[PDB]
């Protein structure tokens, strides 16, 4: 079946506010005389019982016109994008109607079908018609309904990956999004495309997007693992080989990022995943990818920092060396560096190290001595700076005495180099 | 004989967006339950005339209850449903309210046919297929376009004699006139005594509305030609003298309202209307409608005082003389008096009313001064008044005045 009646569903599953907006939009359709459809995600999620609040409307006419007309009768702000004929209309409800012109009896579904044929995968290439006469009408040309029932992910034509290699990543993503499995042929096709080099033939920024989006989905580990299964990892970061070890690290990374988040703040997970993929990169191959995915410029140091002290950290964590020792390794590093370190850890090590950081931001207080104190009265710029990190570290397990401490370590300064006053 | 017409541009033209979306939605819902949906009556009329109208009365072919139920699942508000009549009312926010009632498919014909006039018997179909479709079976678009008041069939007035008053009401409302056949049909039903065949309430409501409307003087005068006055109140005969009083009655009602407050016009009309009524004549007229039991006396007061008041307006008597005539009387009665006055006399009587309304302060010295004075009883009121009179002729210290008063009141007779 190409066509199905889903009106019954609409009324059952759709917030009546939205449902009303759907009826209205369809009526404006009839008045201003243009075919009107919801498309894409909403149609998918509707059939899945998933709640979708984004609303893609496609019209067979002119989005701009359609939009202005619809705004006369709807409360809110209508943003126009004259370039490429689309409009985003934000209501009070805090939601947005997207309207866009269908690429160009009536032929109608030679044109909506052409719009739909342009999408990525079957489950996303469906439409429901809003025009009053055909209100319930589900328009599935490409077996995208069956494919929902079957949990299948499937491109629309052979060149789907050739046209937008970015779908290589997208398809992995929708597998984890809904426990869904890329079907036989599109898998063949996906693999052919990563083999021939279509990724490297897509832009850095578009790739970083869909990658950021994967790391935000369910079970990003599973997705990074599926990327490795298809060997896309390589074709994105050429010196990165997803070995059992990298994998072990990736598993550690993701298992800890949560803890890192609740305890330190926003962890940028695209940057954490990079703390692994990019390990032991060479100055040269670094640049390639830095100046290619627009990365921070200083990542190297933080990466190589952990890269180089990993086993040092590991040794300290063994024997349970007291706490002052590891401070220098962590000092003021990214949250995706804490993450990088944690990627080496599991069991006891991962815990004992956890404690360590918990103090380092925690019992880092250094409450009394301050900075204007110290004018008592040493005059240097870096002395005052050193003096303070010294006392801080005593404190990193020190018992008591906020001041009498800076008097016991000044004992280690007047001797040796220090001196003066 | 063009039944159909496309007022859809007009709907999006005049109608408020929020109400339009409501019309859109109502129609759509109709399709969803297989029910023809129309907005009908006065809104259609007013939209055609450019007159703002928030009434939204909807008719449907099917089941207004089922409809109003379905509608509510999507529309926010309160749903009262009058099961027996199969009517219903969606009470919406923004203080808006929508009534719903029930019945080829053009049975909306049989339903519109049973209304009063043609300009109120029109309908706009709401279903998205026919959305701005005006349906005028009876030439309401004609009569509307050309200021005509026409009844739908020859037995309207027989069916509802209250239409006699409404006909007149619409004339002064929109400035239209009753067309010839409907005139003859109304006069008829009036002589056939049909107007008299309707209950008190029904009639009185329409009467208050004719009066709430634009040209009451002309409305009443109009009811006169049609001989409807003599048929609502038996012993009231619309003489050229009754019209004299009406005219001054209505010329002064504004000034009364500006100076004393609201004015029940139904009553102010009854004053003039119900002059000279036998206790029996009044008792039946007060009983039919529900006039206050005391009004008949109030009508009497002015009725009798009139010549004396005129004598006093001429003769320019001191303000103390008029007071008894207007002492705690109703605004209606203050209107009744003014129904006798004009120009010269009128001006002064109003000038007196104002010195009675003010200059009634009785600054300090009231009722405690008297009681402590040693006086108890209903006499305390009589002396307070007798001070007020001297005062509404301008005077001295309230004390010097009570003293001159009581011991003036002492000579005549013992307090």
């Amino acid at each position: 079946q190409i066509f199905r009646d889903v009106s019954k569903l609409l009324v059952e599953r759709v917030d009546p506010k939205i449902l009303n907006l759907f009826r209205l939009l369809g009526k404006f359709g009839d008045e201003v005389n243009m075919p009107v459809y919801v498309v894409g995600g909403f149609v998918r999620d509707l059939l899945l019982g998933i709640k979708n609040l984004d609303i893609d409307i496609v019209v067979e006419g002119n989005a701009l016109e359609f939009a202005e007309y619809a705004k006369r009768f709807l409360p809110g702000k209508l943003v126009k994008h004259d370039k490429f004929m689309t409009a985003s209309l934000f209501l009070k409800g805090g939601l947005r109607i997207d309207i866009a012109t269908a690429r160009l009896p009536d032929v109608e579904m030679s044109t909506i079908k052409k719009d739909l044929y342009r999408r990525d995968f079957t489950i996303n290439a469906m439409a429901i018609k809003l025009n009053p006469k055909d209100f319930g009408l589900l328009i599935d040309f490409f077996g995208g309904y069956r494919d929902l029932k079957e949990g299948v992910i499937r491109v629309l034509h052979t060149l789907s990956f050739v046209d937008d290699p970015t779908r290589i990543l997208r398809a992995i993503r929708f597998e984890q999004r809904f426990d869904f499995r890329i079907e036989e042929t599109t898998e063949r096709l996906l693999k052919q495309a990563v083999e021939e080099g279509y990724l490297e033939r897509t832009t850095g920024p578009r790739l970083r997007q869909e990658l950021e989006k994967i790391l935000e989905e369910k079970n990003p580990l599973k997705s990074i693992r599926r990327m490795a299964q298809f060997d896309v990892i390589k074709h994105l970061f050429p010196k990165t080989y997803y070995t059992p070890s990298m994998d072990e690290k990736m598993e550690n990374l993701f298992r800890n990022i949560p803890w890192v988040e609740e305890n330190f703040g926003e962890v940028d997970r695209f940057y954490a995943v990079l703390h692994v993929f990019l390990e032991f990169y060479d100055d040269e191959s670094w640049k390639e990818v830095r100046d290619r995915y627009s990365l921070r410029r200083n990542l190297i140091n933080e990466i190589r920092h952990v890269e180089k002290s990993a086993p040092a950290l590991l040794e300290m964590l063994s024997e349970r060396v007291p706490a002052s020792f590891v401070y220098p390794l962590v000092k003021g590093v990214s949250n995706e560096t804490i993450c990088h370190f944690l990627a080496y850890l599991s069991g006891e090590k991962e815990g004992l190290f956890k404690s360590y950081l918990l103090k380092i931001k925690n019992t880092k207080l250094e409450k009394i001595n301050g900075e204007y104190l110290i004018r008592k009265g040493i005059t240097s710029g870096k002395i005052i700076g050193e003096v303070l990190e010294k006392i801080l570290m005593k404190k990193l397990d020190g018992d008591t005495r906020d001041e009498e401490e800076i008097l016991e370590e000044v004992l280690a300064s007047l001797e040796t180099e220090g001196k003066l006053a």
